């Protein structure tokens, strides 16, 4: 059988988000750090295709539409698993398990230590405010359908973020806050992905000064022959 | 402060609609100048503002303003489908933006920010907490609780216009997303207009 997005119970989206995770991938082992950090991204992307494929919703689109959503929120998506990996050490980006990198590496690169600054202090604002799993995988499905939303079709969209939401609440309700308190933390959560955006939007200035629509179309497409 | 109370600071606050002189971008950028001393007036009055050091509050300003321009924009847009309201005497059109290279990319995207807030019936007092959330929020103990309150103050709103306790959640987070694009289209502003007036006005 098969749940449409919108018939989605709280635990039903939790249960079909946590499913839908990657694995935490190891690196191949200033030159070296780009080149061990652009391998590591491309290999993610393969992941990211086919957690994409299992948000609910997101099949409900034309593959045309997939791909705008995916190539708008790629390096946003990669960066809130980055600072997700990276709340338990304080002053490092865990890129890989055999890759944790401290700040003062990142200055090895111009222009990269300002990202590196952005991305700790985001690891560390998910630390404090004490972020959990089942919150995560919802905040990252919300970054892939809302990212390209402004750039009936439009209104699923909104009916499956509205359901997302739905979701945050009920985890929090359960986690024991009271309806103020819910408001207060999706309201905070929600804030952090315009930061995440923003992080991204300078990721993707930096890139350009030295992952296109047409790569994306492929690997979607290419999704359909994989074995199940 | 009550809900009520911060609302009534809010609107009390709003700074005036001006008009533009009697070339499009020569025109765009005063325009912008003449609003950017209004804004700093407008900042020094949003609750919580002045509680934070001078060195603070020039922060929060330099990463906001272009970000308060741009909602400010496309707030005064809603009711002009496919055009732009920069002021009442420049109304202009999608094709008038292609006039300036890589100007059109930016205006297609405020043109869909203010379809989006038309489409969800963008209240007054509802956009007026939202400005002053990307003001405290763009650059950022005391603002985290200054932005809590705006929160609450934004259910307090939805819970008066009657929505369930359900479409208040649904309704916040619709509002608050849409603050990720006003931040993009404020990057992909400052990546094209690269390509002490804050000092003397606080
Ligand atoms: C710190 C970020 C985020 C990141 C990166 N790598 C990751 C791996 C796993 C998880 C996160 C990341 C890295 C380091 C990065 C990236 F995400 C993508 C590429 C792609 C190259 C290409 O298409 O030729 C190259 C990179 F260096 N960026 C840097 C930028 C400037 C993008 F913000
Ligand atoms: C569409 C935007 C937003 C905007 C603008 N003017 C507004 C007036 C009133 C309300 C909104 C706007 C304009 C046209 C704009 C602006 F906001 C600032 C300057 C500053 C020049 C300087 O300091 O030398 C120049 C501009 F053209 N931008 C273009 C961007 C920056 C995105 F590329």
């Amino acid at each position: 059988g098969s749940h449409m997005a919108l018939s989605l119970t709280a635990d039903q989206m939790v249960s079909a988000l946590l499913d839908a995770e990657p694995p935490i991938l190891y690196s191949e082992y200033e030159a070296s750090m780009m080149g061990l950090l652009t391998n590591l991204a491309d290999r993610e992307l393969v992941h990211m295709i086919n957690w994409a494929k299992r948000v609910p919703g997101f099949v409900d689109l034309t593959l045309h539409d997939q791909v705008h959503l995916l190539e708008s929120a790629w390096l946003e998506i990669l960066m809130i698993g980055l600072v997700w990996r990276s709340m338990e050490h304080p002053g490092k980006l865990l890129f890989a398990p055999n890759l944790l990198l401290d700040r003062n590496q990142g200055k090895s690169v111009e222009g990269m230590v300002e990202i590196f600054d952005m991305l700790l202090a985001t690891s560390s604002r998910f630390r404090m405010m004490n972020l959990q799993g089942e919150e995560f995988v919802c905040l990252k499905s919300i970054i892939l359908l809302n990212s390209g939303v402004y750039t009936e079709e439009k209104d699923h969209i909104h009916r499956v973020l509205d359901k997302i939401t739905d979701t945050l609440i009920h985890l929090m309700a359960k986690a024991g806050l009271t309806l103020q308190q819910q408001h207060q933390r999706l309201a905070q959560l929600l804030l952090i992905l315009s930061h995440i955006r923003h992080m991204s939007n300078k990721g993707m200035e930096h890139l350009y000064s030295m992952p296109s629509y047409d790569l994306l179309l492929e690997m979607l497409d290419a999704h359909r022959l994989h074995a199940p």
